RNA sequence: UAAUUUCUACUCUUGUAGAUGGAAAUUAGGUGCGCUUGGC
DNA sequence: GCCAAGCGCACCTAATTTCCAAAAGGACTG
DNA sequence: CAGTCCTTTT
C-alpha cells in the first residue's frame, strides 16, 4: 500500500545559499590595486539615477497608448454578475476568459495590434515596442520615436556609463516585460486595468444608482461636489458613473482626479477641507435624522481606484516644503525663535488672558468647534460642557417644554459661537480656575521653549528630543488661541479681536514648522547598502558550464573539505586568459568543477535549431528542407513540416495538450508528439553539446503521453559535474600575478572551533558535492549567482573589556531563566557597577547565577564591524522530479484513505495565546495540548507585545522605529520546529484556521514552505528526510490567491463555532440576541422553553429547550440533538487536579452603565442571582416545581428581563478577564453521564482553556473531512464546512 | 402600463366602472415625506 | 548583557540550538503624527 | 475620549511577478 | 574581413 516515506521527489524545489567569501593571499590586495570595489560601487549608483530617466520612456508609451483605448465593458460586466450569481466552476471559468480577452484587447494597443486604430499607428507602436526590452532604451531611438524631448548632458553621461554593460539591466527588462504582459499577473497593466479597477468602477456605478434612486436630492448635492472640486467639467455625474467613462479612467493622471472626486483636496493644515462624495455622504448619516438610516442602510462609500502600473502620483491638496539639512531645520527655528521673541508674542498673550479677568465677558467668544477640547482640557469629561450649557438652556425656554423645543437647544449648540460669561455660568467657577492653570502651564511651556538654546545639530534622539518638545510647546499656545472666534459674525469685543488675531498670525508658522520637522526628523538614518560585484564582467557567474568560464569568470575549487570561489577578473591591461591545466590525481592541489549543461531543452533544442534566423529566413520562400552543420558532428536536416510544426499560423503547437483538448485530434497530437520527439533525438545526437550523452534511458517516442513527460525525463540527463585536480602551483601562481582572485566559500560550520551540527544550508550544500549526488543528482547546483560586498555598518566598541564579566541568562540549573527586571540589574552587580543596592529578589538569585571572565575579546556585531564579500548561489532540489506536481493531494488522499489511524495537529491562533497545539487520535481523543507562547523557556509572546509598544512609543517620540519580522521570524522559527517534528513522530495531518472566515498568516507561510522541501539534520542523506530525499508534505507553494483548502497534509478549516462549543456534548447558544430586544420578544423568548424547575439533589436549575422551538431567535442551527437540558450550575466550590479552588456555574459578564457602555467586566453567579430573585417575588421552588409561568404570570418587566439576562449568561460559556488571566470553557448542558464540562477542573483528556478548545475543534474539523474521505468514492476532499454539518456531526458523535 | 376597460374581459370581475382606460403606474422607488417630516419610500408594497 | 551568510534564542564549548529563496521590479496595506468637517 | 469620512508626511510589512543560461547573434575594433 | 566579447534569445 502507501508508505509516509512515499512523499518525496515529487517536485522540483528551488534556494538560494548564502555565504561569505573569506579572500586569499594576494588577491584582496590586487582588488584593491584594480579599484573593482569602487567601479561596481559607482556602477550602483549610476544605475539608481538612471534608472527613473529610462522609466520616463516606459510611462510615456503606455500613456500615449491608453489614451486611444476605447471598450464596451458590458460583457465584463455580464461575466462578473454571472459568476457572482451561480458561483460554479462554468461561470468562473467564462470570467476568466473574458479578462483574458480584455487583456489582450488592451495588450494590442501596446503592440500596434489593434483594429481600433489606423494602421500606421499600429506600425509604430510595433516598432517602439520591438525595443523596450533591450539596448535600444540607451541609443535613444525609442525616444525619438516618442516625442521632441531629448536627453541633458548629464543624461548621457549616465547612458554612457553603461556603455559594454547594458546587460547590467537584463533583470529590469523582465521586471518592465512583466509591466506590459497580457498575462494574468499583478505587476502587469491590463490586470489592473481589467481585474483590479474595472470591478471596483462597476460597483461605484452600482452605489450611485441605488443611491440616487433612494434619496434623489443626493445627485444634485454629488454634482456640486464636482463643480466645488473643479474637475469632469464636460462630464455629467451621471455620465462619470456609467461604463463608457472608466475608458477615461485608464491613465494615471485621470485616476487621481477621480480619486480626488470621492476624496476630496486639502490645502495648508489649518485650512478648511474641500469635501469628496464620500465626506458628504459621512456627514448625511452622521445627521442621524430619518434620511441618514435610509442612506445608511444602502452602500453608501465609493471604492478608490488602485494607481496605474509605474505611473507618477500627482495631487491636487497642498504638499509642504521638504527640509534638507539638520542646519536647515535649527537655522530656520532658531530665526522665527528669535523672531518671536522680538515681536513680543507671550506677553501680549499673558495680557489678553488677564483681560479675560475684567472685560465684559458677553463680547467674548468660543468656537462650538472647540467645545468639547475645552471640556476635556479643563473639565472632567468632553462632554461637561455641553451638557452644562444644554441644562441651563432648557431652563430658559417658556412654556411646554416640547421634545421638539429640547431638540432645538441641541441643534443651536452646534451651530452658534458660546460667549465665555454663559459657559462660566453654566459650569463652575472650577472652570475659570483650572482655564487660569492651563493658560499658565502653556505659556510657562512656551517661555521656556524659547528661552532654551537648540542643539548643534539632530544627530542624537537627544537633540531630536529637544526640538520636538520645544516645537510642542508653541502648538500648546497656537491650539489655545485656537478656542477662540474671532469671526464677525459675532459681536466680539473689536480690540480683543484685533490684539488676538495679531498673535495668531504671528504663531501660525509653528504648525508648518511642526509638521517640517517632524516629516524630516522621522527620517530613516543612512545605512551602508550592499552591493553586486561585477569585477568588470557583464555577466559574471552568470552560468557554471565549462564552455562558459571564459565569459563568466566563476569556477569553483575543492581542497582539503573547504570549497573555494575562483573568480576570474578583467584587469587594467593585456593578459592572456588563465587555462587549468589538469594533472595526476595524486599531485598535491585543487580540485576544479567541470560542469557540463544544456538547460532546458524545451527552449534550447528549438534555439539552436528550428528558431535560427537562417531557417526562418528560408522556409519564408522555400519549402524544400535545410541542413545544418555549423556545432553538428553530422548535418541535421530540418523539414518544413518540422518547422512548421514548431511555428504555428497560431497557437497551439500540435504536439501541446491544449491542442488536444481543443481540436480532440487525439490521433494527430500522438502523430505530432512523436515526429517532434524524433526531431529532438536527431537533434541531441548531432549537436556538439549533447552527441556524448547516453540517451539509452529514454522510451520510444510513441511511448510518451505528453511532451512534459518526455522533457522531465530527457532534461536530468544534461547535467553533469565531475572535478579534475589542478596542481597546487598553478592556482597559487595565479592568485599571485592576480589572473584569479581566489575566495574561501565560508559560514561557521568551517571555523576552526565547529563541532556540533551543521546549518540546513551547509548540508544542502555538502550533500550537493557529495559522492552519491555527483554519480545521481539529487540537487544541482544552479546558476546566476551573484557576489556583493557589504561595507561596515556598526562601530568596533567592543562588548567585552577584558576585565568584565558576562551573565548567563539562566541560572546554574540551565533551565530557570533569570527574570526580564533582574537582568540588568544583577549584570551591573557582578560587574561591580551598581550604584545602588541590590534588589532583594536579585541577591536571593545571586548565588545561583553563573558569570563568565571574558578570556578573548569579542565584538558585538563583529560581522558588521568590517567591509565583507558574500556570496549568493542558488540550488535546486529533487532535481530529477518534475518542475511542478501531478496530482499531488490525490497522493495525500490515497495514504489518507489507507491509513485512518493518521493523528490530527490541530493549530488555532488564541485570544490569549499566539499559536495553541492540541493533537488528537483518530477517535478524537487528545494526545497533547499546549500553548507556544512560551519555547525553549523564553517568552516570545510578552517580547513581541513589549517590542511593538516600544515601535509605538518610537513613533511617537521621532526616535527610531526599527523591526519586528525579524523577532516575529525569530519566533515562528521555533513554532515551526516543534510542529514539524510532531508531524514528523505522530505522521500526522496538520490543519489550520481559515482566514478567508499576523503571526499566523506568517506562520502559516513559512510553514507550507517548510514541507515543500522537508529535510531533518539528523536523518541520514541516503533516507527519506534527508539531504537527498527531502520530504514533501505540502503542495507546491504558487500563490495564496491559488490555494485551495487543502494543501497536501495541510488542511484549512472555518473558524465558527470552534471555541465556544462544548467539547462534551457539541452544544453551542442557539440565539441571535439582536432579535431579543423588546419586552414582547423576551416574553416569546421564555414562553419557548417547556419548564423550569429545581433539582433538590444537585441545586441546579434545569430549563428545557426543545430544538424544534422558538426558531424566531435560532441562527438556524438545528444541529442533531432534538433538546437541550440547559443548567444554572449551583454556584459551589469545586477544586481543579493541582488543588485551586474555583466557584462552578461562575460567568464573567460586562459591566454595563446606563445605554451603552463596557469597559471593566464583572462575575456573575446565575444559580444565586436566580434564587435572589425567586424569593424576592416569594416564589415557592425547592418542591421541584415549574418556575416559568409563575415568573411571567403577572408580566413584571424586571422579572422577566432578570430572567433573560441571566439565560443569556448561562449560555456564555466563554468567560474571560485579562486583568485576572481567566478564559475558561463552562458548558451549560450535562453529557450523557450527567456531567456540566468545566476547564478549570484542568483535567487533561480535554482542553484546559477555552484556546485549547479552538485547537481541538479545528483538529476535529479536520477529522470530519477526514472521515468524509474514507466514505467517499473518490480522493477529493469537500469544499468547505457549513457551520450545520459541523454541529450535526459533532453532536451525533457526542450522543 | 396602459391598459383599456375593454381588453382582458376573461380576467375581469364585469365591473368596467366609469373610466374606459387606466394608466397605471409603477412609481420610481424615492424618498418622500409626509406633513409631520416622517419618510417613506414611494411606491412600496408589502406582499406575502 | 557577547561571537552568526543572515535571523531568533543561547554560552559546557574561540562558539551552541533551531530556522533561513536570493536578486530585481511593482503594487497593496498598516502603525504614528498633523490637519478638515462632522457624531456621540 | 473615543469614533466617522478624508487629505499630507515619516517608516514598516507583505504579496506577487521575472530570472536562476548556453549559445545564437551581431556590434565593435584593428 | 576575422576575431572578440557584449547582447539577446529559445
Ligand atoms: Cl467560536
Ligand atoms: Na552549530
Amino acid at each position: 500500500m502507501t508508505q509516509f516515506e512515499g512523499f518525496t521527489n515529487l517536485y522540483q524545489v528551488s534556494k538560494t545559499l548564502r555565504f561569505e567569501l573569506i579572500p586569499q593571499g594576494k588577491t584582496l590586495k590586487h582588488i584593491q590595486e584594480q579599484g573593482f570595489i569602487e567601479e561596481d560601487k559607482a556602477r550602483n549608483d549610476h544605475y539608481k539615477e538612471l534608472k527613473p530617466i529610462i522609466d520616463r520612456i516606459y510611462k510615456t508609451y503606455a500613456d500615449q497608448c491608453l489614451q486611444l483605448v476605447q471598450l464596451d465593458w458590458e460583457n465584463l460586466s455580464a461575466a462578473i454578475d454571472s459568476y457572482r450569481k451561480e458561483k460554479t466552476e462554468e461561470t468562473r471559468n467564462a470570467l476568466i476568459e473574458e479578462q483574458a480577452t480584455y487583456r489582450n484587447a488592451i495588450h494590442d494597443y501596446f503592440i500596434g495590434r489593434t483594429d481600433n486604430l489606423t494602421d500606421a499607428i499600429n506600425k509604430r507602436h510595433a516598432e517602439i515596442y520591438k525595443g523596450l526590452f533591450k539596448a535600444e532604451l540607451f541609443n535613444g531611438k525609442v525616444l525619438k520615436q516618442l516625442g521632441t524631448v531629448t536627453t541633458t548632458e548629464h543624461e548621457n553621461a549616465l547612458l554612457r556609463s553603461f556603455d559594454k554593460f547594458t546587460t547590467y539591466f537584463s533583470g529590469f527588462y523582465e521586471n518592465r516585460k512583466n509591466v506590459f504582459s497580457a498575462e494574468d499577473i499583478s505587476t502587469a497593466i491590463p490586470h489592473r486595468i481589467v481585474q483590479d479597477n474595472f470591478p471596483k468602477f462597476k460597483e461605484n456605478c452600482h452605489i450611485f444608482t441605488r443611491l440616487i434612486t433612494a434619496v434623489p436630492s443626493l445627485r444634485e448635492h454629488f454634482e456640486n461636489v464636482k463643480k466645488a472640486i473643479g474637475i469632469f467639467v464636460s462630464t455629467s455625474i451621471e455620465e462619470v458613473f456609467s461604463f463608457p467613462f472608466y475608458n477615461q479612467l485608464l491613465t494615471q493622471t485621470q485616476i487621481d482626479l477621480y480619486n480626488q472626486l470621492l476624496g476630496g483636496i486639502s490645502r495648508e493644515a489649518g485650512t478648511e477641507k474641500i469635501k469628496g462624495l464620500n465626506e458628504v455622504l459621512n456627514l448625511a448619516i452622521q445627521k442621524n435624522d430619518e434620511t441618514a438610516h435610509i442612506i445608511a442602510s444602502l452602500p453608501h462609500r465609493f471604492i478608490p481606484l488602485f494607481k496605474q502600473i509605474l505611473s507618477d502620483r500627482n495631487t491636487l491638496s497642498f504638499i509642504l516644503e521638504e527640509f534638507k539639512s539638520d542646519e536647515e531645520v535649527i537655522q530656520s527655528f532658531c530665526k522665527y525663535k528669535t523672531l518671536l521673541r522680538n515681536e513680543n508674542v507671550l506677553e501680549t498673550a499673558e495680557a489678553l488672558f488677564n483681560e479675560l479677568n475684567s472685560i465684559d465677558l458677553t463680547h467674548i467668544f468660543i468656537s462650538h468647534k472647540k467645545l468639547e477640547t475645552i471640556s476635556s482640557a479643563l473639565c472632567d469629561h468632553w462632554d461637561t460642557l455641553r451638557n452644562a450649557l444644554y441644562e441651563r438652556r432648557i431652563s430658559e425656554l417658556t412654556g411646554k417644554i416640547t421634545k421638539s423645543a429640547k431638540e432645538k437647544v441641541q441643534r443651536s449648540l452646534k451651530h452658534e459661537d458660546i460667549n465665555l460669561q454663559e459657559i462660566i455660568s453654566a459650569a463652575g467657577k472650577e472652570l475659570s480656575e483650572a482655564f487660569k492653570q492651563k493658560t499658565s502651564e502653556i505659556l510657562s511651556h512656551a517661555h521656556a521653549a524659547l528661552d532654551q538654546p537648540l542643539p548643534t545639530t539632530l544627530k542624537k534622539q537627544e537633540e531630536k528630543e529637544i526640538l520636538k518638545s520645544q516645537l510642542d510647546s508653541l502648538l500648546g499656545l497656537y491650539h489655545l488661541l485656537d478656542w477662540f472666534a474671532v469671526d464677525e459674525s459675532n459681536e466680539v469685543d473689536p480690540e480683543f479681536s484685533a490684539r488676538l488675531t495679531g498673535i495668531k498670525l504671528e504663531m501660525e508658522p509653528s504648525l508648518s514648522f511642526y509638521n517640517k520637522a517632524r516629516n524630516y526628523a522621522t527620517k530613516k538614518p543612512y545605512s551602508v547598502e550592499k552591493f553586486k560585484l561585477n569585477f568588470q564582467r557583464p555577466t559574471l557567474a552568470s552560468g557554471w558550464d565549462v564552455n562558459k568560464e571564459k565569459n563568466n569568470g566563476a569556477i569553483l575549487f575543492v581542497k582539503n573539505g573547504l570549497y573555494y570561489l575562483g573568480i576570474m577578473p578583467k584587469q587594467k591591461g593585456r593578459y592572456k586568459a588563465l587555462s587549468f591545466e589538469p594533472t595526476e590525481k595524486t599531485s598535491e592541489g585543487f580540485d576544479k568543477m567541470y560542469y557540463d549543461y544544456f538547460p532546458d531543452a524545451a527552449k534550447m533544442i528549438p534555439k539552436c535549431s528550428t528558431q535560427l534566423k537562417a531557417v526562418t529566413a528560408h522556409f519564408q520562400t522555400h519549402t524544400t528542407p535545410i541542413l545544418l552543420s555549423n556545432n553538428f558532428i553530422e548535418p541535421l536536416e530540418i523539414t518544413k513540416e518540422i518547422y512548421d510544426l514548431n511555428n504555428p499560423e497560431k497557437e497551439p503547437k500540435k504536439f501541446q495538450t491544449a491542442y488536444a483538448k481543443k481540436t480532440g485530434d487525439q490521433k494527430g497530437y500522438r502523430e505530432a508528439l512523436c515526429k517532434w520527439i524524433d526531431f529532438t533525438r536527431d537533434f541531441l545526437s548531432k549537436y556538439t553539446k549533447t552527441t556524448s550523452i547516453d540517451l539509452s534511458s529514454l522510451r520510444p517516442s510513441s511511448q510518451y503521453k505528453d511532451l512534459g513527460e518526455y522533457y522531465a525525463e530527457l532534461n536530468p540527463l544534461l547535467y553533469h559535474i565531475s572535478f579534475q585536480r589542478i596542481a597546487e602551483k598553478e592556482i597559487m601562481d595565479a592568485v599571485e600575478t592576480g589572473k584569479l582572485y581566489l575566495f574561501q566559500i565560508y559560514n561557521k560550520d568551517f571555523a576552526k572551533g565547529h563541532h556540533g551540527k551543521p546549518n540546513l544550508h551547509t548540508l544542502y550544500w555538502t550533500g550537493l558535492f557529495s559522492p552519491e549526488n555527483l554519480a545521481k543528482t539529487s540537487i544541482k547546483l544552479n546558476g546566476q549567482a551573484e557576489l556583493f560586498y557589504r561595507p561596515k555598518s556598526r562601530m568596533k566598541r567592543m562588548a567585552h573589556r577584558l576585565g568584565e564579566k558576562m551573565l548567563n541568562k539562566k541560572l546554574k540549573d540551565q533551565k530557570t531563566p533569570i527574570p526580564d527586571t533582574l537582568y540588568q540589574e544583577l549584570y551591573d552587580y557582578v560587574n561591580h557597577r551598581l550604584s545602588h543596592d541590590l534588589s532583594d529578589e536579585a541577591r536571593a538569585l545571586l548565588p545561583n547565577v553563573i558569570t563568565k571572565e571574558v578570556s578573548h575579546e569579542i565584538i558585538k556585531d563583529r560581522r558588521f564591524t568590517s567591509d565583507k564579500f558574500l556570496f549568493h548561489v542558488p540550488i535546486t532540489l529533487n532535481y530529477q522530479a518534475a518542475n511542478s506536481p501531478s496530482k499531488f493531494n490525490q497522493r495525500v488522499n490515497a495514504y489518507l484513505k489507507e491509513h485512518p489511524e493518521t493523528p490530527i495537529i490541530g493549530i488555532d491562533r488564541g485570544e490569549r495565546n499566539l499559536i495553541y497545539i492540541t493533537v488528537i487520535d483518530s477517535t478524537g481523543k487528545i494526545l497533547e495540548q499546549r500553548s507556544l507562547n512560551t519555547i525553549q523557556q523564553f517568552d516570545y509572546q510578552k517580547k513581541l507585545d513589549n517590542r511593538e509598544k516600544e515601535r509605538v512609543a518610537a513613533r511617537q517620540a521621532w526616535s527610531v522605529v526599527g523591526t519586528i519580522k525579524d523577532l516575529k521570524q525569530g519566533y515562528l522559527s521555533q513554532v515551526i520546529h516543534e510542529i514539524v517534528d510532531l508531524m514528523i513522530h505522530y505522521q500526522a495531518v496538520v490543519v489550520l484556521e481559515n482566514l478567508n472566515f499576523a503571526v499566523y498568516q506568517q506562520f502559516e507561510k513559512m510553514l507550507i514552505d517548510k514541507l515543500n522541501c522537508l529535510v531533518l539534520k539528523d536523518y541520514p542523506a541516503e533516507k527519506v528526510g534527508g539531504v537527498l530525499n527531502p520530504y514533501q508534505l505540502t503542495d507546491q507553494f504558487t500563490s495564496f490567491a491559488k490555494m485551495g483548502t487543502q494543501s497536501g497534509f495541510l488542511f484549512y478549516v472555518p473558524a465558527p463555532y470552534t471555541s465556544k462549543i462544548d467539547p462534551l456534548t457539541g452544544f453551542v447558544d442557539p440565539f441571535v440576541w439582536k432579535t431579543i430586544k423588546n419586552h414582547e420578544s423576551r416574553k416569546h423568548f421564555l414562553e419557548g422553553f417547556d419548564f423550569l424547575h429545581y433539582d433538590v439533589k444537585t441545586g441546579d436549575f434545569i430549563l428545557h429547550f426543545k430544538m424544534n422551538r422558538n426558531l424566531s431567535f435560532q441562527r438556524g442551527l438545528p444541529g442533531f440533538m432534538p433538546a437541550w437540558d440547559i443548567v444554572f450550575e449551583k454556584n459551589e466550590t469545586q477544586f481543579d487536579a493541582k488543588g485551586t479552588p474555583f466557584i462552578a456555574g461562575k460567568r464573567i459578564v460586562p459591566v454595563i452603565e446606563n445605554h451603552r457602555f463596557t469597559g471593566r467586566y464583572r462575575d456573575l453567579y446565575p444559580a444565586n442571582e436566580l434564587i435572589a430573585l425567586l424569593e424576592e417575588k416569594g416564589i415557592v421552588f425547592r418542591d421541584g416545581s415549574n418556575i416559568l409561568p409563575k415568573l411571567l404570570e403577572n408580566d413584571d418587566s424586571h422579572a422577566i428581563d432578570t430572567m433573560v439576562a441571566l439565560i443569556r449568561s448561562v449560555l456564555q460559556m466563554r468567560n474571560s478577564n485579562a486583568a485576572t488571566g481567566e478564559d475558561y470553557i463552562n458548558s451549560p448542558v450535562r453529557d450523557l453521564n450527567g456531567v456540566c464540562f468545566d476547564s478549570r477542573f484542568q483535567n487533561p483528556e480535554w482542553p484546559m482553556d477555552a484556546d485549547a478548545n479552538g485547537a481541538y475543534h479545528i483538529a476535529l474539523k479536520g477529522q470530519l473531512l477526514l472521515n468524509h474521505l474514507k466514505e467517499s468514492k473518490d480522493l477529493k476532499l469537500q469544499n468547505g464546512i457549513s457551520n450545520q454539518d459541523w454541529l450535526a456531526y459533532i453532536q451525533e458523535l457526542r450522543n
